[PDB]
Parts: C-alpha cells; sequence; structure tokens
C-alpha cells in the first residue's frame, strides 16, 4: 500500500492520564504489556493484557503478603499486613476471614435487597430539583451505595459526610502520612462503634461479627473485626459510585446506546455488564507482590517486587473483545476482568449489580432530558491509580416521566 507513521507518547499517571487514560492503556497492551513503573514511591509493575491479567490472578507466585519483599529471614519478625484485612491476606487466613462474610453477600441475600435499593433510589429522584444544574456524583451517585452498605453493616447514615472523607483519602493518590490520619480516624471510629454495640444490637453485619469475634476470638480477633468492618465500608461506597458515575456519562457520551435504553430498558442488565467493561471503575487491582520470579508476555519480574493489574486496561483488550472501544450494551459477554478473578473475586458483585441497574436504570427512566451541564472536558477527575472516578458531576435532570 502506501503509509506514514503517526507515534504519540501518552502521559502514565500524570497530565491527561486522569481526564482519559484509555489511549495510554491502548498503547500500553501492544507495545508495553509488562511495565515497571518508576512511581515516586518505588517501582510497580503494571501487566495490561486481558489473558496475562486472568493468569495472574491465579497465579499463586502472586501473593497478597508484602513481606515477599523483605529478605526470607525477616519474615517473622514483621506483621502479615498494614491492617488485618482479607483482600490483603493469603490462605489459610483470607480462608478464613472470606468465609465468615460469605454467606451475608450471597447471590440470593443480595437479590432481596433489590426492593430495598429501588426505594432508595426513587427517593432521590423524587427529592431532586426539575431545572437547576446539580452534581450527580455527591446527591445520587454516592448516596446509593453509601446509604445500602451502612444499613447493611449497621453504620449510622448520620456520618455518611464524615467517613467518606476519610475513605477518599485512602482511595485517591494521598501522601502516606495523610492515609495514616484517615486509617486511624477510620479505626478509631469503628471501634468506637463496635463497642457502642456490645451494648446494643441490630441485625446488620457489624452486630453479627461483632458476636463471632467475642465468642471465638480465633475466628475473628478484635482487629480483624475492625479491619473488616473497614473494608466492607470502603468497599462499600467507593467502587460503585464510580460504576454508576462511569456508566451515566458513557450513555450520555453515546447518544445511540442511550436510544437502544430507552426502546429496551430490560438491556440494562447486558449494559450494565458493559459500563464495567468499557469505563472499569476500578482502573487497577490492589497491589500484588512476586513470591518468586515470573515471567508474561516474555518479561520476567524478579521476585520482591510490586504488581497491579490493568483491570479498566484488559477490558478493553481486542484479544479477548471484538471491537473494544465499541460501546455496545447489547453484548452478551462473559469474563472479564472488572471484579477481579479467582480466590479474591469481589465479593459484593452481586450487590454491586444491583445498585447499578437500578442507579442507572431509574434515572434514566424518571429523567428522560437528562444532560451533562458542562463540556465533556471540563469535568475532573479524582487522581487514583486504583480508581477510575469522576469529582463531581454537573448535569441538568430536566423534567420527570408522565
Ligand atoms: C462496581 C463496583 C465494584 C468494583 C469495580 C469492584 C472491584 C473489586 C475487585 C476488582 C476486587 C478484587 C481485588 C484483587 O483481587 O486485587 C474486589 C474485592 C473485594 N470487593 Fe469488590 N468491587 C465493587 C463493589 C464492591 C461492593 C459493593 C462490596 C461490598 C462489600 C465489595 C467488597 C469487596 C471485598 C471485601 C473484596 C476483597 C475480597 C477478597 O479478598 O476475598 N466490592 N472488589
Ligand atoms: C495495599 C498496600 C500495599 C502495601 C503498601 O505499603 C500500602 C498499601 C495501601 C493499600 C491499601 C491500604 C488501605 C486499604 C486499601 C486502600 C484497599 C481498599 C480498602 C479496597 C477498596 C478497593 C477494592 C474494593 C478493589 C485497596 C488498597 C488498600
Amino acid at each position: 500500500a502506501l503509509t506514514t507513521t503517526g507515534t504519540e507518547q501518552h502521559d502514565l499517571f500524570s497530565g491527561t492520564f486522569w481526564q482519559n487514560p484509555h489511549p495510554a492503556y491502548a498503547a500500553l497492551r501492544a507495545e508495553d504489556p509488562v511495565r515497571k513503573l518508576a512511581l515516586p514511591d518505588g517501582p510497580v509493575w503494571l501487566l495490561t493484557r486481558y489473558a496475562d491479567v486472568r493468569e495472574a490472578f491465579v497465579d499463586p507466585r502472586l501473593s497478597k503478603d508484602w513481606r515477599h519483599t523483605l529478605p526470607e529471614d525477616q519474615r517473622a519478625d514483621m506483621p502479615a499486613t498494614p491492617t488485618p484485612m482479607m483482600i490483603l491476606m493469603d490462605p489459610p487466613d483470607h480462608t478464613r476471614l472470606r468465609k465468615l462474610v460469605g454467606r451475608s453477600f450471597a447471590v440470593r441475600r443480595m437479590n432481596e435487597l433489590e426492593p430495598r435499593i429501588t426505594e432508595i433510589a426513587d427517593g432521590l429522584l423524587a427529592g431532586l430539583p426539575t431545572d437547576g444544574p446539580v452534581d450527580l456524583m455527591r446527591e445520587y451517585a454516592f448516596q446509593i451505595p453509601v446509604q445500602v452498605i451502612c444499613e447493611l453493616l449497621g453504620v449510622p447514615a448520620e456520618d455518611r459526610d464524615d467517613f467518606s472523607a476519610w475513605s477518599s483519602v485512602l482511595v485517591d493518590d494521598s501522601p502516606a502520612d495523610d492515609k495514616n490520619a484517615a486509617m486511624g480516624k477510620l479505626h478509631g471510629y469503628l471501634s468506637d462503634l463496635l463497642e457502642r454495640k456490645r451494648t446494643e444490637p441490630d441485625d446488620a453485619l457489624l452486630s453479627s461479627l461483632l458476636a463471632v469475634s467475642d465468642e471465638d476470638g480465633d475466628r475473628l480477633s478484635q482487629e480483624e473485626l475492625v479491619a473488616m468492618a473497614m473494608l466492607l465500608l470502603i468497599a462499600g461506597h467507593e467502587t460503585t459510585v464510580n460504576l454508576i458515575g462511569n456508566g451515566v456519562l458513557a450513555l450520555l457520551t453515546h447518544p445511540d446506546q442511550r436510544k437502544l435504553l430507552a426502546e429496551d430498558p430490560s438491556l440494562i442488565s447486558s449494559a450494565v455488564e458493559e459500563f464495567l467493561r468499557f469505563d472499569s471503575p476500578v482502573s487497577q487491582a490492589p497491589i500484588r507482590f512476586t513470591a518468586e520470579d515470573v515471567t508474561y508476555s516474555g518479561v520476567t519480574i524478579p521476585a520482591g517486587e510490586m504488581v497491579m493489574l490493568g483491570l479498566a486496561a484488559a477490558n478493553r483488550d481486542a484479544d479477548w473483545m471484538p471491537e473494544p472501544d465499541r460501546l455496545d450494551i447489547t453484548r452478551d459477554a462473559s469474563g472479564g476482568v472488572f471484579f477481579g478473578h479467582g480466590i479474591h473475586f469481589c465479593l459484593g458483585a452481586q450487590l454491586a449489580r444491583l445498585e447499578g441497574r437500578v442507579a442507572i436504570g431509574r434515572l434514566f427512566a424518571d429523567r428522560p432530558e437528562l444532560a451533562l451541564a458542562v463540556g465533556l472536558d471540563e469535568l475532573v477527575y479524582r487522581e487514583s491509580t486504583l480508581v477510575r472516578g469522576l469529582s463531581r458531576m454537573p448535569v441538568t435532570m430536566g423534567p420527570r416521566s408522565a
């Protein structure tokens, strides 16, 4: 034929990356799939190809134990975790903690929460202004997961605002000092709340887990109790919020797919799968450590290195998804790493899908003329190597439905 070559170098975790990371991710899969990142907190490797990410998630040589950084002999002297969360642990501890809490997020248990969710969603849709510009993140995307997780756990939703500040400090790329403060406040708050729970119990998870703790220290230590609370609280809001944000923006930017869902509202399940694929809310999985030398797409990652798996990146891999940049809500897809894979698979996957489906299906039913109240390039993203997430979303809700 006849051709010319275009080069284009994209910012990785600075500048434009926060605005739109996908072109950066797309260059990575094709030319640099296993990439050492000189972050100012030392090297952290990034895997961007689907196959590779998938295999890594079940590769037993890839531990959640930070002591793999330190030489063999120093592993005894040090704690297994910064905080005894199951997401930061390998089996057998992980197994024990996940088994405790498993039943409480069972598929069908979450399914019967759906009417409650739908109520909460409608409650805000009944209460939002018809003409003004509203922030959809803080007034809608935030609320639904926060409120739901709080009612589930037994947290006074009076404190929504309080802990969510500390929560977004831990999730965003904050100074190491800033995060310590937040964890201390979270830990401190949750310790106090659990104490107040010894005096007066409810039906919710914390009450239940508290009893298991007190009655069988080997099943759940006090520290594991608090840390388990920190995790469900945090994974409570800071993930679904961005499924709802990203999922909404996707429809606003793709009038054709918006159209499809308006004519067949039952496409909502299929759509939520596509949103999670198309703009994955958890962009990179939390850090994994090499327990020993590994090799992916022909690149060795030494023993004792940190490793992020590129979730947002991998779900746009052509090798897995035909035409991966097309937003197609009609897809009947399987696999997809947005929720993880293997023994650490998202505990709230079903809950999250329900929140997504209701939050978005209801919003687009109740408000046909919903529109961005700003330019696409005016929207601001949180700087986080863990969530792809909007800070705010100015929109006009427009009139309601007849
Ligand atoms: C759309 C929103 C959500 C996304 C994108 C998401 C993503 C994930 C991913 C990718 C993992 C595995 C991390 C890894 O292997 O490194 C995960 C684990 C987990 N998630 Fe979800 N999640 C979402 C909603 C939730 C909700 C609503 C809960 C409710 C409690 C939740 C609780 C958990 C817990 C406890 C773990 C650790 C599981 C374990 O290690 O056994 N997440 N989340
Ligand atoms: C991990 C390491 C590895 C060890 C580093 O020294 C510090 C570090 C921070 C990460 C954290 C700490 C707090 C809890 C966090 C923020 C997790 C968070 C509570 C989970 C929410 C996302 C998940 C649901 C996918 C994800 C990353 C976790």
